[PDB]
């Protein structure tokens, strides 16, 4: 029993993780094989920044100009290559400690845990959300840059994010490992703003369905809804649209505890409507919405 | 910027999981150097556990009885002793990944990554507090026995906790790795109730702090109390009292925002006799209590590990 929020096990990130110095400026690395990947903006002075030309900079870099070091070796460059925003450094020595592994993109709502590193040094892990505006609440400094988003199938690492940049708001930006940016993000210092966020509507009813798993009952009402109906409320509390792929998502969950999706649905109205009323769910005084249905039924 | 609930890597304690078989019950064990520790309620079944002598149920067990495996790989069990309500199984093989370690006792207030396991591999890892009730509202489903609470100092992982059980409320209850519960606890199926729990005041406002850095100020105000006073109110809202230890500890994020612990203090005071009005601190509707000013401390300014 309980419900925490929980990252997993982050030993197979942190065996590849380095510090990539570039000039000036230094920041993590993902050491895969004989391949680091990195942000490409390791390679700009600040300057180049505003509007850079990444091919013509990269192009005027040698290996030498990269220095990458992993604990207290430094690796040899002999390759540089450039995949979208990421940097692909090609080492001489292949990293012992690779996990197996894959590189996924996630769409909006997916959560996955962040080793937050400085130096090429883990720190931290904790757990995320991409919200639906492409934007993830992170925990981040000033060098934090390369640090990475994962999840982990059952002895596979599943790479999904790669820590870029920080918007004016505070919010994290970046890219999956082929170096696509979530959203409409550039590498660039340029006036970026997230769009407006939404709550995950999907995940709080995976999180009602993990409180009454849990023996939260006392937000379930007798109402049930149509999906339009809930959908039209919803929206008007800045929340996600729930499409019939997530009533079938949180199909088993409504098995497991008896309670139908739209029956789930006209709670989650309800506590929109009457606020929690000095209540909390799971210790929680806010519908939480960063637990997707496959970490509720893995986690429960 | 941002703020989120932060474990320590696990990394180093991943190395140090294996899988403990006894009889028909299997948990987890952590191996270091050539030692397996684990809960001592390993060696017992449903009868036993409502009344066990573990000297006498430890007796009749052999070394062959154990039946350690450290990923694909069998342990041989040479020796079997007990300290307290850990079991330390003696095993032929020296864990290669043994990092630099410590048992360390905490005390409550004090938080700890925890890494959940089930048959001796790693699953999960969340950062929780040792409540001052002496449980820790753990996630933990059946199996997760053995599994451990950590901290880590510089490169030197300090193991705090073992998980021994669960109590009727779904709080969880475990001992530090010398085998010594936490709480008024004892390993046996028996009527056992938490404490009634209280807020780790020092935490709050060390997580107070961490929204002023974070740019979230509507809960300041221009008061100051005393500490007496202070605790006056806390001990009415089941606030744990503040010492002069834990404002002395509170020194540098009260320098760092330029906001003064008995300062801080007043607006606590104020929060608690009025509530958040609607409002949220942290993107919280509630005051957080698991983060120590310690973690505030090293996540508001980036120590690596
Ligand atoms: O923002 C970034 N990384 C960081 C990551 N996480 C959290 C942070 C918290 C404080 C500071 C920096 C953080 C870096 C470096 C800084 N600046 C901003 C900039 N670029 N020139 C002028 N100012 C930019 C701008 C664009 C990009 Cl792609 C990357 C970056
Ligand atoms: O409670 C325990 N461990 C668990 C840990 N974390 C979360 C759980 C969630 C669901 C179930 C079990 C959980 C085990 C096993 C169960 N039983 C009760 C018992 N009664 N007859 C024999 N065993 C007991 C009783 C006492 C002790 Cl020390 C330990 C234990
Ligand atoms: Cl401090």
């Amino acid at each position: 029993s309980g419900f925490r929020k929980m990252a997993f096990p982050s030993g197979k990130v942190e065996g590849c993780m380095v510090q990539v110095t570039c000039g000036t400026t230094t920041l993590n690395g993902l050491w895969l094989d004989d391949v680091v990947y990195c942000p490409r903006h390791v390679i700009c002075t600040s300057e180049d920044m505003l509007n850079p030309n990444y091919e013509d900079l990269l192009i005027r870099k040698s290996n030498h100009n990269f220095l990458v070091q992993a604990g207290n070796v430094q690796l040899r460059v002999i390759g540089h290559s450039m995949q979208n925003c990421v940097l692909k450094l090609k080492v001489d020595t292949a990293n012992p400690k690779t996990p197996k592994y894959k590189f996924v993109r996630i769409q909006p709502g997916q959560t996955f845990s962040v080793l937050a590193c400085y130096n090429g040094s883990p720190s931290g892990v904790y757990q995320c959300a991409m919200r639906p505006n492409f934007t993830i609440k992170g925990s981040f400094l000033n060098g934090s840059c390369g640090s990475v988003g994962f999840n982990i199938d059952y002895d596979c690492v599943s790479f999904c994010y790669m820590h870029h940049m920080e918007l004016p708001t505070g919010v994290h930006a970046g890219t999956d490992l082929e170096g696509n940016f979530y959203g409409p993000f550039v590498d660039r210092q340029t006036a970026q703003a997230a769009g407006t966020d939404t709550t995950i509507t999907v995940n709080v009813l995976a999180w009602l369905y993990a409180a009454v798993i849990n023996g939260d009952r006392w937000f379930l009402n007798r109402f049930t809804t149509t999906l339009n109906d809930f959908n039209l409320v919803a929206m008007k509390y800045n929340y996600e649209p729930l499409t019939q792929d997530h009533v079938d998502i949180l199909g088993p969950l409504s098995a497991q505890t008896g309670i139908a999706v739209l029956d789930m649905c006209a709670s989650l109205k309800e506590l929109l409507q009457n606020g929690m009323n000095g209540r909390t769910i799971l210790g929680s005084a806010l519908l939480e919405d960063e637990f997707t249905p496959f970490d509720v039924v893995r986690q429960c």
